[PDB]
């Protein structure tokens, strides 16, 4: 039905600079991920590079931001990179070069944006592009955003406001940006959803003329706009910001089950960015610093395992450089990563005793099987081929292992250590 | 595909109900009467479900109001039981079964309303459950109750006994020959919101009876919260409070529509309730009304029979069928607008914009469907183009309901419609 | 009383407040007039107060619409400061002292009305805070704001300079000589309900100051979980959002003296807010009204008068005073009812049945006052035996209003009363007393 | 105002079997209580002997309720005392024999009752005295208790509604009832405060000729209907159910603050029983079982010393019988209890790093003072003759020690442990 689900046809892969340099990444260092995924990721579906929040804030230098400072900013109330940190933006030309040059490594860019207009244009009442009101005409009285104090919600009632988010995405496709994370959009402490800017953002990406695919954040996303997500965003996140702490993980698998049905070609639930290898570089947030990430392998495996069953985009939040070899172990397996971009149907087959079993398939008949233990204790998990619609025995194979396992006749069912999983396919036999 | 039940309900249960007419209180004549007329007039459009309602085992019952804290009929096992007075073919302990092999042998499909739970009498005095040792008391939850009727207690899952309790239900049930229940009191609640852990049994309890029986859930709103729970468990759940024939309720009734449309699929039917057409209120008094035709004007009638089925909503009739006039059946049986229920898919609001909404669909011919609603207060143009609805060259059109060609349509639909009216249009390749 | 603070309003404030008449709009000379008015006629009566309210700070301010995002006049310590145009004798830094000075030489008392926080500007800007090094931004709350005004943030308790900006604001408006300040956005909130830390804040700054401040707390509705706080630190706070001439809200306030009349008390004064009296609505466009006389009747207004009064509300005249007629002042200048504003207590509600309502208080030489009200929409006796007022033997009754004697009463008192209209009886002892 | 004020002029002070026995005290139990408080605790003031709730359940057994089971119930709708616990109600007789044993050892009687009409009365149908009414015909058809399943809420509004409720207190009068504790009617999960029900019972109290004084179970009571209970009641609970857990304790300290200012002669809200002593007999609740309080005795003198200087009532919940010496002490000392009888103005001076110190002071100018450490450390606590309002030097004495401390010139200072508090009389000095 709508034509920016083309943009998307499988979920989102890439990276982002949040979980390792929170709101303060560099050229550079972006530059050093986007070469390292275009070395080693790419021939694996991942391609998006993507800067996050507050490249327009000179000072960043943490996870915490430095509240109501000065940001840098065109002439046209349009934040724009700050040349400290960016210095290919200098003269004017904002994310243009660095963005061509991730192209030219046959890779996308991304950036975040936060939802409104600055505060600061307001207070100056700075121009908006293609109309004479300023910016002070358009501004919402009250909308702010609870945990950031630089912008203030755009009202959409106002003669402008549609002009303002048009003529950022007019500067964001001049620069060649292919992918926009939004924030401040979805879940809200004091105003809930902001319904009426995802559709003037919409509306703006469809004007622009290029490509930009549409990422909204933070979570918890309500179901009670599932219609509204379904239909105007590409991704849309399911959970406030996921870290490397098993209790959030272990809270993934409900929200899965709650979103499993709206999941499906350019309309993505998310699970957030994967908090593996290096992170807390210059971040502060999930109870951390400066570290490895604090997931056990059985727990990296077990996030992967449900990621690519779901279906959610893939945005690895570690800087890259520093991956070590089981790290990018991750990211290189083809038959687990078939199931993310082939796969359909996922659902979870049952949930009991903190043991839990997804499954999906492929249009060639063969059956992905995700079988979780989120208990505490050691135990075998098991399901019934019955129970995923089998009614023959089928081959199976260890799909992390590359190993075959062999003949099936009634069940699957493994020893698994608490926090662990395994991924299944099965075909049929003989 | 995942779920066996939803081979029971590929397109959505098309029937008759007898609350909207009855209430409470509708009778074993009543239902056959009912039923005759749709053998007769309606059975090979699909209508097929023949619904008894809510409190058939309260032989009292005289309305939509129920009378509280009243006896039960009840077997031996806590079970809840027809009222003789009122279906005299019970009498001798045989329940539904001979109303059922009646329905049936019109070559219909026999459905009944429970209410959540087990019921009150059978807790106080606590009665046994077939097939265990632990009486109704030890089964009830202490902290659950309908808000709106004082027929049950809400049942424990976490009690030995519970699971049981249901699996006899629908034990008897299959025994009498039901191919559909309506449960309430389980979706919505005032006081305790969704009972999540009841639907859930009650899915096991039916998948154990060996028999197909369709299940739909009531009364709303649901929340979207519970979707994958609706999808997975239920053949159809209420999307709303129960609807009436006031203009608000189906104003109302677009948005639920539009939150709800993304689940709607074979075997799984978010429901917009019953049509409250014709002679309805008969002995009931809900919806501000009393004995009466439908306050809804044919405009409006026609609105709501051109949404629900667009948006694919199980369609059960709530008046009472033998008062039905031409214009009554009419709106039940052309062909052009079922195929649109029956074979369309993909329903999706184009848009809604000042009090003008547009819907479209599509069949796998190569036809698209739009339905073009005025649900304002003044006479308007209400138009669409068909690059927003996807065709990229003109398209023949014809009006459905008047069964019209329209001729060819080069750039956009635009029909002048009088408040609350609509329209639905085929479009078509062009010769 | 076991704060000091109490004893800077033993009676309910009674006063003038801009609000309903001008909006956040008014001028010095419009200040002057209603003062020199109040000094005249009223003064005699307990009206003391002459109340500029907000955005006196706000030089193109004329409605009680706000002008959003827009320059605030403003010191060199991130404090607000009169509007020049406006406030002529602001004029060189002088602020509201001539103002006060002149108000105070009419024998009578100066307040202001203030936002909670900083302002916005101040924080952008990074202006100093008077007494310390660090500056606005540094003690700016993130995520504090006034959900209907865009002048301020909120002011963060737990920051280094905080309260040292509040202390420097009630130096500045100890300096003017003011003596009441209403706060507002401080008590309900949309977003965040209660400030329950910058009240705190405000209760020891003004402590510091040096100079006797009324705390009058605003908007409402003011939630009862917060009673033992705005009892201990408030004077005045309001229990309801925006009052206004219409019986619907009058209607209302019934229950919200019900709710919090065992929280009045010398010093701490739970408030039905201004009354909507005379000629409103001159530069206000709010109540769903514009330029007017009020819309309450007479039966309405003295049904406003007669709870507030009984209840021991403050009382905010809100109309432009030189504009009453001779019925608008007499509501003003009646002694007898006012004593049983100023020297009654224990009011309470003795019942509410059917929209009628009675309430009742009594003085210290055992008059007892006995409020009735038909607060239905038809004609009808409202009663009340002595019995119920604890009073077990017959008593002399007097109209406090009308100023007429009633005569004896054995068992009850009964009147006919209109919709909407009410009646305010003084009990006195028959026996031992002579004819 | 309202003459019922003068039952209860000082807070109540007695037992209730609650905290000991749950739902299941017998005849003997309440017989033994009351002989013990008779001869070592009426001098002091304790006087009421409250049997708590469920006396009409013939097989209870702990504080977890047996649902939905017969009750003992007279021909009128109104439950009776199970005969089996209670041998002297043989023969109709209710708790009239009962009531004279304690009148005849200089003590009060009271009772616990759940608020409404029983479920099995309105199931049957069965009368309702005075009337031609039946029990059916006055229940509301949505109004239980989320926690008990014994009743259902009676509608005011009701022909009968009043005479079913005047009919229970011409029942407890006659029994020579002077104190009920009513549950379910001021906190509900499920429905709030129920007004109605609150004015029909004070109706009926009035008119059953007999001093009755009224206490309301259980909390939160909302301060929103203050004034309702101020006017209708005697007490009422602040809190949910208190038991020997120091969380609990330390949060009473902020539900004495916000109620405060409702405190005075006749209406007294209540901090609750006080789990001293032997405890959890025939009770499972508050985490424990069979058990001396878990309180230490510096947490037994916190919370003596808070509900004393606030003026809750004082219901003592554990078996009197197994008292030691030292829970005896804390309920026989005259002179801290002249602080709970004739203090009067009670507030909180400060509260700041979990330190708290309140005041109040009696007719005769001394000022009582209690100081409390209720941090995890040892800390001194003080606080100045200045803020509590005293203008020359003053006499200080332990009033729980019975020591004179000497003269103070500018504060009072005490090294407190954690948890630990302490209660001093400032008086004149020469």
């Amino acid at each position: 039905s709508m034509h920016h689900y083309q943009w998307a046809k499988t979920p989102p892969m890439g990276w982002n600079s949040w979980d390792c340099y929170g709101a303060s990444v560099t050229e550079d260092e972006v530059k050093g991920n986007a070469e390292y995924m275009a070395k080693y990721l790419k021939p694996f579906g991942w391609e998006y590079v993507v800067v996050d929040i507050q490249w327009y804030e000179p000072g960043a230098n943490s996870s915490i931001y430095r509240p109501f400072v000065p940001l840098e900013m065109d002439e046209y109330s349009r934040l724009m990179p700050a040349v400290n940190r960016f210095p290919s933006a200098k003269g004017g030309k904002g994310f243009k070069p660095l963005a061509d040059y991730i192209h030219n490594l046959g890779l996308k860019f991304g950036i975040h944006i936060m939802r409104g207009i600055p505060r600061q244009a307001v207070h100056q009442n700075t121009p908006i592009l293609g109309t004479n009101v300023g910016a002070r005409d358009i501004a919402d009285t009250n909308s702010i955003c609870p945990w950031n104090t630089d912008m203030y919600g755009v009202d959409h009632r106002k003669e402008g406001a549609q002009a303002y988010y048009d003529s950022l995405f007019q500067l964001y496709a001049q620069w060649g940006v292919d992918f926009v994370k939004v924030a401040d959009i979805v879940a809200s402490k004091l105003y809930g959803t902001h319904t009426e800017e995802i559709k003037m953002i919409r509306k703006a990406i469809d004007r622009c003329g290029r490509p930009i695919v549409l990422s909204l954040s933070p979570g918890p996303a309500p179901l009670d706009h599932a219609t509204l997500f379904v239909e105007n965003a590409n991704m849309w996140r399911m959970t406030d910001d996921f870290w490397d702490r098993w209790e959030l993980l272990y809270d993934m698998f409900e929200q899965c089950y709650k979103w499993c049905k709206l999941v499906g070609l350019g309309h993505w639930p998310d699970a957030d960015m994967l908090p593996l290898g290096h992170i807390g570089i210059r971040s502060v947030d999930g109870g951390g610093t400066d570290r490895m990430t604090r997931f056990t392998k059985d727990e990296q495996r077990t996030m992967m395992t449900l990621w690519i069953i779901f279906r959610s985009p893939l945005m690895f939040g570690g800087e890259l450089r520093d991956n070590d070899e089981w790290t990018l172990s991750l990211l290189t397996n083809e038959e687990v990563l078939h199931v993310h971009q082939n796969g359909y149907g996922a659902r979870q087959v049952y949930r009991e005793n903190d043991h839990v079993v997804w499954t999906s398939q492929d249009a060639e008949g063969n059956q992905f099987v995700a079988m979780f233990n989120i208990s505490e204790k050691r135990s075998v998990v098991s399901v019934s081929l019955k129970d995923l619609g089998c009614m023959e025995p089928m081959k199976a194979r260890d799909l992390w292992a590359k190993e075959d396992l062999g003949l099936v006749k009634h069940q699957l069912a493994f020893e698994l250590g608490p926090h662990q999983s395994i991924l299944v396919k099965l075909s049929p036999a003989v």
